[PDB]
């Protein structure tokens, strides 16, 4: 388990939370000093709970699958909420077991469905610590008219932040303000599995990728990444999706 409290939060306390979250995920190996996530884990080891408290002291617990940092559902009070996907009915056999009511949300938790459900693309959804406070509030008083957008703020403030130092930093520096994520953030989010796959191939091919990954930079320039000396591998990506946990 890992916790983050919005009351009294600072850039620093967010960074501590995201480092603790990365640490919570099991890894036996590192490649280029980056933790390589496990490809399979027994149920009793597969989930971690992130407890989030907003400024108003209301708390939600978020269940994540530690092999892929995917959120499977959350609990607020006596009720649990899970994504509609097989992996989420599997998580429900292990977490939030003594919830009184269990609701299955109407979507897998993937972005193309959440953006359709929210009627907004990620670039137009505010992030930053105040946005995370508001997302905790909206999910705690669940309403289908508002939950998709809040879930995308949740996912980006936890999973994507844990996957990339750049996303962590950008969100954490907004302690009293909010901001729209640049194409750079959208591109890192989109590309996590492909970058992870190539980084593992590189470790068996002298640091060279077998297929390039195109990312968007700070100038909204499309850049082609082809090896482990690229800044995204040396100083940004912080977790690797195991090649045998995609296919
Ligand atoms: N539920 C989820 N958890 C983590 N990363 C995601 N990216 C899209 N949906 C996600």
């Amino acid at each position: 388990d890992v916790s983050f409290r919005l009351s009294g939060a600072t850039s620093s306390s967010y960074g501590v939370f995201i480092s603790n979250l990365r640490k919570a995920l099991p890894n036996e190996r590192k490649l280029y000093d980056i933790p390589l996530l496990r490809s399979s884990l027994p149920g009793s080891q597969r989930y971690a709970l992130i407890h989030l408290t907003n400024y108003a002291d209301e708390t939600i617990s978020v269940a994540i699958d530690v092999t892929n940092v995917y959120i499977m559902g959350y609990r607020a009070g006596d009720t649990s909420y899970f994504f509609n996907r097989a992996s989420a009915t599997e998580a429900a056999k292990y977490v939030f077991k003594d919830a009184m009511r269990k609701v299955t949300l109407p979507y897998s938790g993937n972005y193309e469905r959440l953006q359709t459900a929210a009627g907004k693309i990620r670039e137009n959804i505010p992030l930053g610590l105040p946005a995370l406070d508001s997302a905790i509030t909206t999910l705690f008083y669940y309403n289908a008219n508002s939950a998709a957008s809040a879930l995308m703020v949740l996912i980006q403030s936890t999973s994507e932040a844990a996957r990339y130092k750049f996303i962590e930093q950008q969100i954490g520096k907004r302690v009293d303000k909010t901001f729209l994520p640049s194409l750079a953030i959208i591109s890192l989010e989109n590309s996590w599995s492909a970058l992870s796959k190539q980084i593992q191939i590189a470790s068996t091919n002298n640091g060279q990728f077998e297929s390039p990954v195109v990312l968007i930079n700070a100038q909204n320039q499309r850049v082609t990444i082809t090896n482990v000396d690229a800044g995204v591998v040396t100083s940004n990506i912080a977790l690797l999706l195991n090649r045998n946990n995609m296919a």
